[PDB]
DNA sequence: AATAAAAGCGGAAGTG
DNA sequence: TCACTTCCGCTTTTAT
């Protein structure tokens, strides 16, 4: 199946929803959601998953936090900002 | 000098 | 057993 962090990495590399999410330092692996448009991106994630209820950014960010222990995606001390690990990106 | 709003947090039970 | 999903309540950051 597809994992949340890959769903995000896909959009970022696609530019498919540049209005909702965007790199901050593509080299460092940091990215940021739009305060106004993040809910739309969260909705699309719930639909790709087919979940019973519609997906919200709150529930999505709740999922992201579980990646902290495993390292895929860590929270940056910047509003709506996260960071992919090197392994997720490449080498 | 306080607020309101938004963001961020995580335990617990639940779902394909 | 996974990878979240859903719910609920509390705390922190931010904007004014």
């Amino acid at each position: 199946k597809i994992r949340l962090y890959q769903f995000l990495l896909d959009l970022l590399r696609s530019g498919d929803m540049k209005d909702s999410i965007w790199w901050v330092d593509k080299d460092k692996g940091t990215f940021q959601f739009s305060s106004k448009h993040k809910e739309a991106l969260a909705h699309r994630w719930g639909i790709q998953k087919g979940n019973r209820k519609k997906m919200t950014y709150q529930k999505m960010a709740r999922a992201l936090r579980n990646y902290g222990k495993t390292g895929e995606v860590k929270k940056v001390k910047k509003k709506l900002t996260y960071q992919f690990s090197g392994e997720v990106l490449g080498r």
